[PDB]
C-alpha cells in the first residue's frame, strides 16, 4: 500500500494534459472553440500555482483523514471526501468547488475531478480516469 | 497546523517516562533492581526501539492517520488515532502485537493507549497517559 501514499508523499500534482483514454494528443478534440481559447488556457496553464492538485492529511472533526484539494484557475476544491484503494487502483472525489470558472480548461479540469472513477501512477506521474458523458478521459499529472 | 508536524517525516524516540510535573527521567518503582534498570538502558540505547510514528494509511479504501510503535519485542501496526489540535488530546486505541518482558517496554505499550492529552514542538513530544489513579507523561525527541 505505499504505492498510494506516493500520491500524499509532500508534492504538488501539476496538470500535463486532458485527452482520450488511450490518446497520444495533449487535449481532446473540441476542448476549445477556436486558437485564441487554446492560446490563453496555455497561458494560464504556465502560471505555477494554476492546475494543481494536492493529496493532504489533515485533522478533521478530531481525526486525521486523507483528502484532496486542487486549484484550477479562480476556483478551489478544498478538502474533498477522497475515497482511495491501493488494490483495485480506485479512487473517487466528492464536494463541491468554491468560485466559478470562465476558462475552457478550467472548467474541464473542476468537472473531471469529481467523475474520477480510477488511477494508475508512479513516483512523478499521476493519470487519472474520469467519466465525461458516456465516454472514458485522462487528466494526467506530473511531480517535481 | 501543528498537528500534522507529529507527523512530518519523523520518529519520535522515547526519552522519558515520569510524573505529570517530575524531574527526573523515569518514575520510582518502574523496576526494583539496578540490574533491571541497567538491562532496560542497554536496549533503550538500539535505535529501532521504543520508538512512535504518526503515519497516514489507506485503511479499507480511505486514507486515515494512524499510531505505530515498537518497543523491543512488541509492536503497534496502524492503531487507531484521535487527535484534537485545538483541545491538545489524543487517542490512541488497538492492540500489541508480541508480548514483552522488560518492564520499560510493558509501562511503554500499556501507557500509549492510555493516552489522553500532549503537548509538543518540531523536535519534542509529550503525551500524558492515565496508570491507575495516577498521571504520567512520556516524553520524546525527534531529530
Amino acid at each position: 500500500e505505499d504505492d498510494v501514499m506516493e500520491i500524499f508523499n509532500d508534492k504538488t500534482w501539476k496538470l500535463s494534459r486532458i485527452t482520450t483514454e488511450k490518446g497520444k494528443e495533449q487535449f481532446y478534440q473540441g476542448l476549445w472553440s477556436n486558437e485564441a481559447e487554446e492560446k490563453a488556457s496555455r497561458e494560464l496553464l504556465k502560471i505555477t500555482e494554476n492546475f494543481t492538485l494536492n493529496f493532504n492529511c489533515a485533522d478533521v472533526n478530531g481525526e486525521v483523514t486523507g483528502t484532496v484539494s486542487a486549484h484550477a484557475v479562480k476556483a478551489n476544491i478544498s478538502d474533498a471526501i477522497l475515497k482511495i484503494d491501493g488494490k483495485e487502483h480506485t479512487i473517487s472525489i466528492s464536494g463541491k468547488a468554491y468560485g466559478s470558472e470562465s476558462d475552457k480548461l478550467a472548467k474541464v479540469f473542476i468537472s473531471g475531478l469529481f467523475n474520477v472513477f480510477k488511477y494508475e501512477g508512479d513516483v512523478h506521474n499521476l493519470t487519472l480516469y474520469f467519466k465525461d458523458g458516456n465516454t472514458t478521459k485522462v487528466m494526467g499529472f506530473t511531480a517535481r
